[PDB]
């Protein structure tokens, strides 16, 4: 027997089973794994979400797991619902009204539907002279999707990840109950969902903190051949003083074998800059080159430009990058934030976007980053042609709420390490997948206590180690409270 509200979804054509629908919801950005769902739900309102979830909760024996597809940027099927129901979240935003993104009247925050993509949140915020303070490097991800992970970029060191910049949320638990939560109301759900990997319920609305939107960003890259100086400077730039003037701090690693190509692919360096850096590398006989990428946000004020030069000159004076290897660009704030979009378009038309992405994303404690550099950047990755950026930058644990579901290393400072390998060559995927296992194995043997990010584990012991025994028990307690039937986001392979 089908509940009335559930059948209604079928009648209205919102609950589809056609091969076209199931196929679209069976693959993701990873392009590595696939799983066809039994049906796809195209909700037009959050009421449709309650119907499905309420049905599953009241219907004994309900065999359909449910996933919430944001934009499917998951790497290993975390958004799939094998033989179940995949909710096409984007459908919640088809209606030209009511709006799915509303900047508060006081301009202190912006309400965004969970299905909304950050690029749109940005545009709707800029319209009101404000903007979220913590981003992701790529803006075509959903609010609910990044919040179910953490949401990190070069601003997280001072504003924390996106999950640390949410005032409250509307969540529909695995029981089918609509619940508004925050640090004051239903905090137990609020904390569980943030970094919760879609295990406790679906986020239909997230209240995102905003700050006055800067007009431009002074964009700089500093080059190093010495990892010690590179990491020391990234830490100096992101160390609590209150923080330094930098609005964003990230870093890149360039292996010597493909130095010129990767430097050119940054879209930042000119061929003249590339030549200088390649020469520098040879002079120092470096097998790896490092680049700090940082920005200084600022407004159109008449003195802004001059003030920026002085602030930047001052900050750079505290650093140790190779003399004369500071490279500057100055762009509109939005242009910087959406800087990766241009890369996607190019790669896609070139047929290099819709390919396997055996990406390795992890958090490495500061005390072992130098060891990671030696074993990975100067070790495992040496002797290979790298297509895709190798991103490395420090984060401050103080800006992360351990009470939430997201797991992080125990040290005060840890690095986000993102090796965005693209299986561009024919069937080069197997090598890359093996390489990532080798990197993780290297870390396990060196005793490096890392945390993976946006990655799913297929073994319970791994998820327990990921969260930590105590934090795991907490995760289970919340799972038993918000999704006892273990139906939500089975693709994470935590309870499925
Ligand atoms: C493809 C990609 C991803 C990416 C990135 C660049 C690219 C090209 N750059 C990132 C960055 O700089 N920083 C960062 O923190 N993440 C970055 N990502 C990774 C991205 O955060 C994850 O892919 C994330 O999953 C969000 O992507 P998306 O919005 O597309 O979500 P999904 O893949 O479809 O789903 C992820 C899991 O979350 C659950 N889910 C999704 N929406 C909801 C809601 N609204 N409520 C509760 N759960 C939700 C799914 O069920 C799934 O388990
Ligand atoms: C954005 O603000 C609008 C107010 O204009 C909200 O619209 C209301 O939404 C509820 C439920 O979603 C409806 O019952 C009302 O009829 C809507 N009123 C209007 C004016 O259309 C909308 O919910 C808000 N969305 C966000 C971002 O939370
Ligand atoms: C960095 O990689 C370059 C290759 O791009 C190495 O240079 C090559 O060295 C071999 C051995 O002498 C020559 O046969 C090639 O012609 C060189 N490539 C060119 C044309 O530049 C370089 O040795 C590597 N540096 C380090 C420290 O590993
Ligand atoms: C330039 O850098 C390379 C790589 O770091 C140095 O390493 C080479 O010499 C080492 C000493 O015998 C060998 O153990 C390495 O295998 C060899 N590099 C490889 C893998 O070919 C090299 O000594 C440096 N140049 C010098 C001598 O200053
Ligand atoms: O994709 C990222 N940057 C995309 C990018 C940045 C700069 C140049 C080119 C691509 N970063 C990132 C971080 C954490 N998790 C994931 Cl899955 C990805
Ligand atoms: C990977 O992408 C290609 C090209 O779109 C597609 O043909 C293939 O089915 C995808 N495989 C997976 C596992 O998604
Ligand atoms: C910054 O200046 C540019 C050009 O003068 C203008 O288009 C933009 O709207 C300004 N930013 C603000 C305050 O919106």
């Amino acid at each position: 027997p089908w509940p009335a509200s559930l059948a209604a979804l079928a009648l209205d054509g919102k609950l589809r089973t056609d091969s076209n629908a199931t196929a679209a919801a069976s693959t993701d950005f990873g392009n590595i794994t696939s799983a066809l769902p039994a049906a796809v739900l195209y909700p037009s309102s959050t009421a449709d979400l309650v119907a499905l979830l309420s049905a599953a909760n009241s219907t004994p024996g309900w065999p359909y797991t449910i996933a919430f597809r944001g934009r499917g940027h998951s790497l290993m099927g975390q958004a799939f619902a094998p033989g179940g129901v995949v909710v096409n979240m984007a459908s919640l935003g088809d209606a030209a009204a009511p709006p799915r993104i509303n900047v508060s009247a006081d301009g202190r925050y912006v309400d965004a539907g969970g299905e909304q993509v950050w690029i749109d949140v940005l545009r709707a915020s800029l319209a009101r002279g404000v903007a979220p303070r913590s981003w992701t490097d790529y803006l075509y991800l959903t609010v609910g999707g990044t919040l179910s992970n953490a949401g990190i970029s070069g601003q997280a060191f001072r504003h924390g990840p996106q999950i640390s910049n949410v005032l409250e949320m509307d969540v529909i638990t695995g029981h089918g109950e609509m619940v508004t939560c925050s640090k004051q109301l239903n905090a137990d759900l609020f904390d569980a969902v943030l970094g919760g990997l879609g295990q406790f319920g679906v986020i239909t609305r997230a209240r995102i903190a905003v700050e006055p939107a800067p007009a431009r960003a002074r964009w700089v890259r500093l080059v190093y051949t010495d990892f010690a100086a590179f990491s020391a400077d990234q830490e100096r730039l992101t160390a609590p003083r209150s923080f330094g003037p930098m609005s964003y701090v990230e870093g890149s690693v360039f292996v010597n074998q493909s130095l010129a190509t990767d430097l050119a692919n940054t879209g930042f360096f000119t061929d003249a800059d590339v030549a200088r850096i390649v020469a520098l590398a040879g002079e120092r006989n470096a097998t790896t080159v490092y680049s700090i990428e940082a920005t200084l946000n600022y407004d159109n004020a008449t003195a802004a430009a001059a003030a920026v030069d002085q602030e930047l000159a001052s900050v750079l004076g505290t650093l140790s990058y190779v003399e004369g290897f500071a490279f500057q660009r100055d762009v509109a704030y939005a242009a910087f934030l959406d800087r990766v979009h241009g890369e996607e378009v190019a790669l896609n038309k070139l047929g290099l976007w819709r390919v396997p992405h055996p990406w390795l994303n992890m958090f490495v404690p500061r005390s072992r980053i130098a060891d990671f550099d030696r074993g990975v950047f100067k070790g495992i990755l040496q002797g290979t042609d790298i297509v895709g950026p190798l991103i490395v930058y420090p984060l401050n644990k103080s800006m992360w709420d351990d009470g939430m579901s997201a797991a992080t290393p125990s040290e005060d400072v840890f690095y986000a390490v993102s090796l965005l390998f693209s299986s561009v060559a024919p069937n080069d995927l197997a090598r890359l997948q093996e390489q990532n296992r080798r990197i993780l194995r290297f870390c396990d043997l060196a005793g490096i206590q890392y945390k993976t990010y946006a990655a799913r584990h297929t073994d319970r012991s791994d998820w327990v180690r990921h969260f930590g025994a105590a934090k795991w028990n907490r995760f289970v307690e919340m799972k038993n409270k918000y999704d006892p039937k273990r139906l939500l986001s089975p693709g994470q392979d935590i309870f499925n």
